[PDB]
């Protein structure tokens, strides 16, 4: 089992696909291994660059694909290089930009946290063991972070394990297991942008809903329910455009729901408060109270959210 | 006849286009048979990767090529591989991600279920068989279901079948006959989400809108009924935009009809009431009477759409 | 002159372009003609696939290259064949998908009808003669149409002609016309959608409005108008963003534009009706004449739209 | 210094990009010149096609590259061919589909009137001469114009001129000027969709905003402009998500900040007429002198626009 | 060390993508170094274009990969040349269209400014030194700029610098330094646009929102502030549909935020004015006394913003 140690920079990830749970990463993939020996130009390693590889592999040098299981398909590989060394040893060195998929959970939207891994496998070969990993995620930690949408916690983690694939020939007795070298890196979304342009105001359109119950005339509370009613269809707009697609409802679509029963409620509590009293008495001591206890209803059932 | 036996890995089924009734598939084929035994280095089986394929392709040896039928547009490969064992047989792995075809009824919008299919066919030979199809759909069933955005429900169905092409040319006497693997998996749209941020609050805008027969005045009325006609309006924006393009009305568009039915006729029952007394009496008894039965008169047309 | 037959298989036509007016279609070529026989394998035909049949073109065998002329970009071809016949006889067969250019109309947007049209030429040779042209359009005719977005009408028409290129070098005598296939399949847009959710409401709206001279003062008139002028600009959204962008207006643009001018001109006669009669008579004669005059007024300049 | 005569055919100019000001040229490019002569098969000019012509090129043929100077992007080339003629003549003819830049000035948007130019030079040799460009721009010029978005004025106007390079090398003595061929196309906007559905609802909305004057009380003038401030509001909305992105204010754009003024001066003259005269007179004379001079201050100011 | 000089031309800067902070540049890449001296067709350097390049590479040529650090996936090659000078020198000449990243800050957003930066690196020698970087960035500087959407300060900047890697592999002794070249442009952005269509009627209708305080009713005042609302709502809406996406809040986002806060606390002292003093008193001493502070605490609190 031939040993080959991999090293994968990563300088950007970036363009999260929230519809589609995919990310973007470009950086360089880097394995080495040793081999029989060769004779170079002299005696210092060779250098071969992009097309003049295959040529070698025409020749009959060994260059094993490695996949990156997790990948969204085929990734874009900007130059790639090998290096010969006369001992035996052969570097592949390949910039590369792909696109990879991970299970992302958006439910907890602002404040939510995710991880960007990677999956790298070889393509035929089991008879060959990935060594040793090592990544250089050296995209700042404390420069940008802030002002950066997402905040890189730790140094990312890596774990070579072994895959064991059942459904395979009738020809192996027992070689079905893979080297899967597998990359993970943690990051919290930054909340700043999303609280005060979108959490904020739609606290605000929240708030002053209540203001109804400070209207004199009946006819005035429930009249003006059905503009704050338009108001909510409209922000939940101003939202939704911006804020990604997604197959579920986030924190601050639980929100607008709840403002959506805010406003109904009151318009119940409006109506309610009209015709509960008999011969046309107004339960004064209903809009009143819940002029202060609508606000505090709605502050009680936010925090059984959070239970 | 050659023997075919494919397998079909697949890893995430995506991107569903509503517009094109189509889907993106990611995983990967497998394909072995037996041909003329061969010489291999020692005499274990030789692995032969992407590039180096063609140089045995270049030199005699037959592989077929197999075609997604219900492809639209030639599939992204990735790594592919040759697998050549010294007794005859040969392994065609590739990666790929493709998409697919298939007739798909979206009329039902939320509470819709597809079933995605893949048609796998040789592109030029009807002299060789697929023998046996073997797929391996080995997403979740239970992991992730509720928080999915679709429900796989049983096991991939596979059917393998023969398709006759009439219009063919003038010297085959009778092989017009092809082989063609039919895989299907069912599955059921998750309509959590499109519940409570769409049908919940056009329900709520729907039925709040029948509280316009619970103002006194007749001014109020015909007023009121052209802030909620905005309101309609509105939200039949909010879910044209998020909600998919279609070219057929969804039931959440008849539910939006339906609003626009709701209170269009109140404006007339509204106004009927008005001007259908002598001597200007405003049909009290009716005001009072479809306060109650216009919410039930919308509950009782509903059922009926259920048909 | 080389005789060449020629086949297409239309599996799918789709994605129509309004902007660009152009549509995309996904099928089969296949093409024969007879050349000088041939050793084969034996005797039977052979087959050629794809990355093989360059192989046979660099010893000398003759494929003419065949283009779309309203094709828009080069066309994506899948996989692709040569049968080799001892005979001479010699069958390409390639899978493609491209995109076609063609004039189309759509100012009758909801009800337009439309013909997609595919043109094929050789590149090179005018000494090389298309012999018939046989198109398999076997898409559904009964089968999902009500349900489908575009209605086929008949099979598709097909004509070979001749096309005179008179600017050409000045080393051809007469040799300056060329071998063209026009297939032609006509179909008629689907309109159900667009009448339920998109003029359906449009009309009612449009009615609604008139409802403004049932109220009673001359203060409620006016500003109402406002609020119903506000609903036909929101409406001309809901349909814009939906709707496909055209150069031209279409039908239910028109009808958009007879909604800001049915306001208008009620905001005109209600403001006539308050100021047109001496000392502060309100003219009530035409309040009330209008109330249904105005609804009929719109529907007799409709009819002259279809002048 | 060979002599090259080149011929450039225009399908189809689509696809205008007004955020990056690019556009898309559909078309075939011809170029003849004349070398050494040449043994040919019999004696017929010889026909080389796409894959088989770099064939030659390896064999020591010279064909130049020529490279759009203002393309955006290696444009997509389709077929291409090489006649060789026995008495030296070479004929290199191919189909393309390429974005091409240019400075675009958009400021009077729905009037406007760009020109689309193509920039052709030899990528590599000065010492090699264009001798004459002819260009067939054949698409129609009376057939569709009223009905196109874009009415072609005159023949296209060509150009060949020397571009001289001064940033080069210090081994030329003198050689640094290169043969451009220019090609330029002039065409004007229909503007009829954009005044018919855009510009004439906009002087509708405006002009109606003046209509708050006929409203008898002070409490209804200044409320009713704050529903047409959000018509205004909502109607710069309708524009500007069909209305292309630009890095300038148009002319449709003016309209609006005229809007917003007209609407927003008429809220200050509003107010102002209600506290301008002692003891709570309401100057009756500047509310019925506006009425009628308000439409006209806009309409002097909207002459001087086109100062 | 090989020395080699290399000169860039830019074309054109533009397409700018905020959400993932990067920018697309088209130009052309010179690079010149001496070699051992060559035999050339006559004596004249050589020319040899695109795919002839190859051919001398695998016949032994030397022509190191330069690749674009900061590049955002593998760039669209044009043309490219080699000049063979007999002497040893060698010219290697393309053009391309390349997308480059850089940390871009947009908070303030229609008054920023940003930098373009290219780094320029070989892939595999550091024992090969760039000797000098001319860039020739001869796009308009006194031409349009008031035109145009960005501002280009002053003539680009240059510095080739060496970057120390440290994580290599165990045989370098002390060859880990390479030549990176660092081109830098800046450039203003015209904020003429996002000034008369976006800022102005923002500030119209924050402005006049303050308005209400001139209502004499205390309904009038509490239920116009949620038409007011409303129209802020819907204008952060068209802000944001049309404005780049960000992950941090601009200047007009801040605006924005102003809006909703000058208005909610106008809800607040429109209801604290009415139930502030003792037996329903109307406090109209802070409904004047706001309708001019309440415009100038928001004038305060734009100041301390530019703090």
């Amino acid at each position: 089992p031939v040993d080959v140690s991999v090293s994968i920079f990563i300088n950007k990830i970036y363009g999260v696909n929230d519809l589609e749970q995919t990310y973007k990463v470009d950086g360089y993939i880097v394995a080495q291994w040793t081999g029989k020996p060769r004779k170079t130009p002299g005696d210092k390693p060779l250098i071969v660059e992009n097309t003049q590889i295959e040529r070698w592999i025409n020749n009959g040098l060994w260059v094993p694909a490695l996949e990156f299981i997790n990948v969204v398909g085929s990734p874009d590989t900007g130059n790639k290089r090998l290096m010969l060394f006369p001992d035996g040893r052969v570097i592949y060195n390949a910039r590369f930009l792909g696109s990879f998929s991970n299970d992302m959970d958006f439910r907890l939207f602002p404040f939510d946290r995710q991880q960007f891994v990677l999956e790298l496998e070889p393509f035929s070969y089991n008879n060959q063991q990935l060594r040793f990993s090592d990544i250089q995620v050296y995209t700042e930690n404390i420069d940008n972070e802030e002002i950066d949408e997402w905040w890189i916690r730790g140094k990312a983690s890596t774990h070579i394990s072994d895959i064991r694939y059942d459904h395979l020939s009738s020809v192996q007795p027992n070689q079905n297991e893979f080297s899967r070298i597998t990359v993970r890196i943690d990051a919290v979304r930054n909340p700043s942008y999303y609280l005060w342009s979108f959490i904020l105001p739609l606290g605000l359109i929240i708030a002053a809903s209540w203001s109804v119950f400070w209207l004199e005339s009946f006819s005035e509370r429930l009249q003006t329910s059905f503009t704050l009613m338009l108001t909510v269809v409209a922000y939940a707009f101003y939202t939704s455009n911006i804020l990604p697609r997604l197959p579920y409802t986030t924190v601050i679509d639980q929100m607008i729901i709840a403002g959506y029963g805010s406003i109904f409620a009151a318009i119940l509590l409006i109506i309610f408060a009209h015709h509960r009293q008999a011969n046309g008495v107004e339960d004064d001591l209903l809009i009143q109270r819940c002029r202060l206890a609508f606000p505090l209803g709605f502050l009680a059932i936010g925090c059984v959210l959070v239970i």
